[PDB]
């Protein structure tokens, strides 16, 4: 029996056999009071101290959300649902911590991904248990609000501030402060990492000023707030309010008995009209994310990050070398999970249609132009692999290169990631290539466990990558020392050197997608 007393009462662990050895899990830590009723829509308050063993041996509830029901029995899609009940009580976290009990363990504390209105801590692919037992690191992840109920925006308001979800995040890191060190882990030795929304979570800790005694270093998984899905600006976040108040019949002059109407609306209710406050959207839209409210953000990220106005510290930064698939079967015309999405020029050019609605007809032809200067002409997947890369390229690889370029010229060490490895596991099917999110088990460390069905040469790969994972949290440096291991180099905006992760030979490559980043960052931005 295995009881930690916290800073608000004691918690119950588990026990876990992993490896021969033992993890013990805390599943379900409140870090905050619910935020029920007249606490919707505002920050995260401090929760009252217990008196009792509060028994932390279960997955808590997951955050209100929509779900994917777009391929029903699939798992390539139902892997990411929600795999707990769905409430608004849902502010909770998970400590996995090694056996026996560490002294001064480094800790990592991950934070998933979801486009903001989706995901969940409690996920397969997320657990800590493997890290904890490997690594001998402390893993902490959180649940937070998404979606309206965690980003819905009345900037300046603090019945509706904005920016709810994030700060859920960093009142876990808080609590993560001022509770690890009885759980065997160093507060002053705390890595975040996250995925897709996570990362670009990250990164906007890395810029909010009250995050920055909270951790140490950052790692950033196929996303970054300066993404075009990451930030809402104001203007769309006040339209975006208004237009849900009217679906939901809550319109008023009252900005503030606004919320009062949408507080007594039904979660449901809520979740139905989030999809409809965009005019036109796309499978990447977010619609109630992150904005400047004045409070976690005091301006414009791309503002701050370019005049050097962030914490000073290393981050860890990369990308999948099919980024953009997952999305082409989620609207894209002609494509498809069960067949091989062989698409033509017009699908293509209505594939640019779903991606850019708001673009001008010269912006698109601009796209199509650039991508479609074809070496061989003949081949038949030309233009499907064309549409991924431009939604890969334009939503999250050149972004995550500019973030990393732009960071590291204020002096601090970067190390960028190439990740092309496709899952012997991976559901979806072979074009779709090495997709969004799939390099999460390797992260976490599922092949490792030798009864899961993934190559030998998956096992070491995924070893690799958590010893430099872990030895960047430990010592900010993501080197492999003991097996010959190619050295990663450090980023710096000349060179551009990155390091690439796969099962074959893992190389030093030098400017990512040169090419086709200048497109998307010195002449689309201005279309
Ligand atoms: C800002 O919001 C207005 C409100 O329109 C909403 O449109 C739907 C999304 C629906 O969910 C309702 O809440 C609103 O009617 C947008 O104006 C509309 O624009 C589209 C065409 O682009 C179309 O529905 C109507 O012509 C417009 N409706 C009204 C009432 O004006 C507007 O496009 C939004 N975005 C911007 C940038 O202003
Ligand atoms: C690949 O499949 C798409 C999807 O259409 C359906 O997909 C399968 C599940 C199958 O069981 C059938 O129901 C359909 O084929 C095809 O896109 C369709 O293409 C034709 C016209 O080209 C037409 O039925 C629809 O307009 C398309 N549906 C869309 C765009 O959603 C596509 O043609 C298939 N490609 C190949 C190479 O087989
Ligand atoms: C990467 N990974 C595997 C962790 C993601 C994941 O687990 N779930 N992903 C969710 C998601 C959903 C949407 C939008 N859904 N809109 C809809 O109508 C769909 N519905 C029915 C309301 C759910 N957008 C984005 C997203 C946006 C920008 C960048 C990256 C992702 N992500
Ligand atoms: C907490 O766990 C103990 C151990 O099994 C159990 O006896 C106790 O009833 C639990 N408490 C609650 C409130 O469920
Ligand atoms: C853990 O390490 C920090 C510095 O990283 C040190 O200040 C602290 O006292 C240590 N705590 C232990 C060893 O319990
Ligand atoms: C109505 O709006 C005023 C500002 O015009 C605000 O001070 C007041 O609090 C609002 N009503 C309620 C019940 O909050
Ligand atoms: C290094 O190689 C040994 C085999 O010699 C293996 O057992 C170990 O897991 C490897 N370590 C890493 C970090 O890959
Ligand atoms: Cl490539
Ligand atoms: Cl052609
Ligand atoms: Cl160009």
């Amino acid at each position: 029996d295995i009881i930690i007393a916290t800073k608000n009462g004691k918690v119950r662990g588990m026990q876990l056999t992993v490896f021969g050895g033992t993890v013990t899990a805390f599943l379900g830590i409140p870090y905050a009071q619910p935020p029920l009723g007249r606490l919707r829509f505002k920050k995260p308050q401090s929760l009252t101290k217990w008196s009792d063993i509060w028994n932390a041996t279960k997955y808590a509830n997951s955050c209100c959300q929509n779900i994917d029901q777009s391929f029903p029995g699939f798992h390539g899609s139902e892997m990411w649902n929600p795999n707990t009940d769905l409430s608004e009580d849902c502010l909770y976290l998970n400590v996995w911590i090694p056996a026996p009990k560490p002294k001064n363990a480094t800790v990592l504390i991950w934070i998933y991904g979801g486009g903001f209105q989706t995901g969940t801590s409690s996920l397969h692919v997320y657990d800590g248990k493997f890290l904890a037992r490997v690594e001998r690191v402390i893993v902490v992840s959180m649940n937070y609000r998404v979606g309206a109920l965690g980003f819905l925006a009345l900037p300046g308001n603090p019945e509706a501030p904005g920016n709810m979800g994030l700060f859920d995040q960093q009142l876990a890191l808080q609590w993560v402060q001022k509770n690890i060190a009885a759980f065997g882990g160093n507060p002053k030795s705390v890595t975040l990492f996250g995925e897709s929304a996570g990362a670009a979570s990250v990164s906007l800790h890395l810029l909010s000023p009250g995050s920055h005694s909270l951790f140490t270093r950052a790692i950033l998984q196929s996303g970054s707030f300066n993404a075009p899905w990451a930030v809402t600006s104001l203007y769309e976040a006040r339209n975006r309010t208004l237009n849900l108040a009217k679906l939901t019949g809550c319109s008023r002059e009252n900005e503030t008995e606004i919320i009062k109407c949408l507080r007594n609306k039904d979660p449901q209710e809520i979740l139905l009209n989030e999809a409809f406050v965009v005019p036109y959207g796309t499978p990447l839209s977010v619609n109630f994310g992150p904005t400047v409210d004045g409070d976690f953000l005091t301006d414009m990220p791309d503002i701050l990050l370019e005049l050097g106005q962030f914490k000073k510290t290393q981050i860890l930064v990369g990308v999948n070398k099919d980024e953009g698939t997952a999305f082409l079967v989620y609207g894209a015309p002609g494509f498809s999970k069960d067949n091989n999405s062989i698409i033509t020029r017009k699908e293509f050019q209505e594939g640019l249609k779903i991606f850019f609605p708001g673009v001008s007809e010269f912006g698109k032809e601009s796209i199509l132009f650039h991508y479609t200067d074809w070496v061989d002409d003949q081949r038949p997947e030309n233009y499907r692999e064309a549409l991924g890369d431009v939604v890969g390229d334009y939503n999250f690889i050149c972004p995550a290169l500019e973030f990393t370029k732009k960071f590291s010229e204020w002096g601090n060490n970067a190390f960028f990631y190439y990740f092309e490895h496709r899952s012997s596991k991976l559901p979806w099917p072979e074009w779709m290539g090495v997709m969004h999110g799939y390099e999460i088990e390797f992260v976490f460390g599922l092949p490792l466990e030798r009864r899961d069905q993934y190559t030998k040469a998956e096992e070491i790969l995924s070893r690799s990558i958590v010893k430099r994972w872990a030895n960047f949290a430990k010592y900010g440096n993501p080197q492999e020392t003991q097996n010959q291991s190619t050295s990663w180099p450090v980023f710096k905006s000349t060179e551009q050197k990155y390091l690439t992760l796969n099962t074959e030979s893992t190389r030093i490559m030098t400017k990512l997608r040169a090419q086709q980043c200048r497109f998307w960052t010195s002449f689309f931005p201005k279309v």
